């Protein structure tokens, strides 16, 4: 329809697009990526795997990626500029593990012979924002050691440890636990302490499953036996709470249906989340989503790269 | 950029890779490590002692090494196909030292259980070029006795012994000195010598540290006493110099920031070693390196092996 | 502290002195400026006025200017190469205007009587790299109008006017706006485009302020109304992209307390500007500057001119 | 659960819960249905949450508590709960929104428990009903936005 | 490279590369390593040598040079795969001297391929060693010269 004048009837305001990430907000930047291109990517349910991807549909700024040899039903959106996905032969090059298309073995695979195999186009490197030709994020190196919260299960604070480090971003894994509760962040996430926050707060920490002596838990110990050290509190930041007021409008990915973009408003906010009202919808659809998160944009930023936008209803 | 119209610009010529060993030019081997595999290998500092090492960043063919249990700051680039690195249990099965992480004891360490309670994985046995399956170096046994240059005060040749053999290398060592001089090498290495050859050919020979009366200095009876034999002339190879000329293009390791490698020039030549200039910068930077050392490579090596190349300033 | 140690412990690596201006990098010249000595120079806030000026301090290579009869809060530093100083006298022989000391008519104000009421000495002319003798940018008359960015407000292509030039630069004017928004330029800056530019590129021009008409800008008729000619699109070059590279280190005075310069190092980089970190802060006090801005200098610079220099925090 | 007086304030007082931060604490008087003396759970057979992080929690005794802390047990005598009261199913009233608390709305008594009614806002879904306090501060009689100055919205 | 069949004898053919000296022919048989189907460069993304002063050197086609040339491809199914040998590095043999050809010297394995192996002559420098196909008509095993006749060279 038209925001201008959806904003005179409602008489409303937009967030404005300095308070989003410049990530979130930009437009301008164009899609490169092409029906059939293949790459790597990160397994959104299994956020520390890599997998062989072919872009299978692309709308505005997004794109839908496939599992090479596996079912459509686990095909998945993201935006271009996701850091999260990498040209064909980053594996290889920046010490990651592959796990190959369903029926290979991961040394079976050959980016040289599957491309012959298939005729198949790369997509091309330039596309890419995260190919690790950036230097890390200070203080934060594979094998160290530090507090997080389990996403999950909030009321828990954790010991973990920094699997995979990727350009500026960085792989938070639970001790002892499945790769499902590990998530991917920086060094200004609010989800993350150094060793002896939780100590220092009052707060318990929950020590790896399956641990002998659980409530006997010794961090300085724990670290000198597993050859640890623990990251540096100078290098954990502090991201500052985000700006968003209540009844700001935005646009927002539909969860129900993520090929959907709609209009959306702030129904309440923390410091570093919001919850999402879709106008016209019923409250309870209404949902918490971290301000940094992806799949929250600008007013405008549907119509600026050309993907569909659902008004209110 | 492109080496190709870097050449017609310049109308230079790129050192051929016939000029280069297999091991400084060899582009068509994969990557095998991965992050926070372990692993054991020489401490560069003290070539003699062996550390746990995690892999903490791969970059191409190239490996990026820490010091479990210490820190990050001593953490060095190797190549994939270094042979200063070994499989975990290589120490034991091989009659070698390892010093311990940071706070266990010699005897303290076992890997399964390191593994165990780290829940890391172990770099696989096959991605090792150096595992001790290969027959020694002919004629160089442990304890014997050669005639050596102080590669850290070129104008000494010293009383020096095999202390370490590793496949085709073996570990030179100054008697009555700190490891901190001492240096791997094989049987054509132009920096040893037979017992003799000083007195054969003019110069002084360096005496053991600290020897009762120095100048009277009597090699039959040193051996004799130390229950050793020389390593016998027939073993001394003679390398020959290499074929590198003055103005010819490579790839070098920037040794300011190992991280980098960079478009660079021969600025002179010896016999065993050349000067490197890096195109676009200062003179100041210039420096010798054996032509046989690792951190030099054929141009296109980086293209080939998926490491950024610093193109000239 | 030194340079050598902190790059050996950082392996980093200076910016080179081949990327700097000669005027940023030279260390060579004597600072012949001496206390109490009185000039003419620009106000920085408002570089296209004039006052009366004395030197306050003197540190190597930099000068503190004091405005005369005005408060010792506006003090600024300048470097003795700079162009925006003048020996006395120049404001009357090259048509510009003086403010004259705090209290004075400008009518009032002759340097001989200043002199005399004062006992002071005037710089000599021989200290000035600019005295209006050299040649003028080719093609900028004073009077001609452009296109250029407001660089407080660089999402604004505008309507402005060239009225100053001095020694091979002009001063570009934001038509009918304060003279706070002026800046000094030449004919390869980045920032300025000939009349039509805008309409050629699609983007919004932004008229003089209070334009009769703000609706319907037209640049044929406003020239025609105010007697005035574009510059000719000869006139404007390109100026190449600066060859500063992300993390590369340099040393730069301190926006914040500019009588100290800092040890620094380039965070991020445009293609005409450069995004400058102060090693061991905050990266809240970091700040984009021109490449050719007269307050970065190389490693070395202030030892080699005396200025003294702060270690990272 | 274990819980202490933290702050009195006039005729009120703060109960806070032993090793929880204050988040889970609320404010009342000697009347408060919420409050029992030290013992009550172990006279009425109710099971007794212990402190946050205690170490043997299957063996938490109060006499022993008590004196690992120093601290004596509120006088049963203290503890004088009030009546309930008597509000009926129906009945009509103005309660203030909790998603948007700047409103009032007309309101339903829904339920009623011996201290706490349901509330329900007319013309809008049951999905919205809450359970209060029958002495909150945000329950009010029919009229009280009209004679105080504010607004009232109507139901839907 | 774009090759054919040239002559056949018993049950080897020789191979010939197109256009050029027949000094870079060799005989083998359907098992040979160093043989290919046409379309295997193109299948392993390998370049291919086209013949020698071929008309358009840029574009070789495989399907027009075989219409051009009145010529069929042999059949993919006469192509065998040979295993390779099990010699194995520092293993000791006899082989004639390439230098000197009147000559079979005291021989090791230097180095192993999957088809070829790299012999060196004990005593003499590493200088002189070289690769040779495993079934070359000159190695043998230890015992061969004494067995036949042949003078044999002992170790510099």
């Amino acid at each position: 329809w038209s925001w201008e004048s959806y904003l005179e009837e409602q008489k409303a305001i937009t967030a404005p697009v300095s308070l989003f990430q410049d990530s979130q907000a930009v437009t301008h930047n164009k899609n490169g990526f092409k029906l059939g291109m293949k790459l790597e990517g990160i397994d959104p349910q299994h956020p520390s795997m890599y997998f062989i991807l072919t872009v299978a549909e692309v709308c505005g700024y997004r794109l839908r990626l496939h599992f090479d040899g596996y079912s459509e039903c686990h095909d998945f959106w993201v935006n271009a500029n996701s850091p999260d996905i990498h040209p064909a032969g980053w594996f290889e090059k920046t010490g990651h593990k592959l796990q190959p298309p369903k029926g290979y073995k991961e040394e079976e695979f050959s980016w040289s012979q599957y491309l012959r195999s298939t005729r198949a186009q790369a997509a091309p490197k330039h596309l890419f924002v995260s190919q690790s030709h950036s230097p890390p994020p200070l203080g934060f190196q594979v094998g160290m050691k530090l507090e997080a919260v389990d996403r999950m299960n909030p009321s828990l604070v954790c010991v973990a440890s920094v699997t995979d480090v990727v350009d500026s971003r960085f792989l938070v894994h639970f001790d002892n636990w499945d790769d499902t509760y590990d998530y991917w962040c920086d060094p200004s996430s609010p989800y993350i302490h150094p060793v002896g926050w939780c100590q220092k707060q009052g707060k318990p920490l929950t020590p790896p499953q399956d641990y002998p002596d659980p409530d006997n838990f010794c961090w300085e110990k724990y670290l000198e036996e597993t050859g640890a050290s623990a990251v540096p509190t100078w290098a954990f930041k502090v991201r500052p709470p985000h700006s968003f007021l209540v009844n700001m409008k935005l646009e927002a990915v539909d969860r129900r249906n993520p090929a959907l973009i709609r209009v959306a408003s702030v129904e309440d906010v923390e410091d570093h989340r919001i919850k999402i009202h879709f106008d016209g919808w019923s409250h309870g659809y209404d949902f918490w989503i971290d301000a940094d998160h992806p799949d929250i944009h600008p007013a405008g930023w549907c119509s600026k790269t050309g993907h569909p936008l659902q008004p209110p209803l």
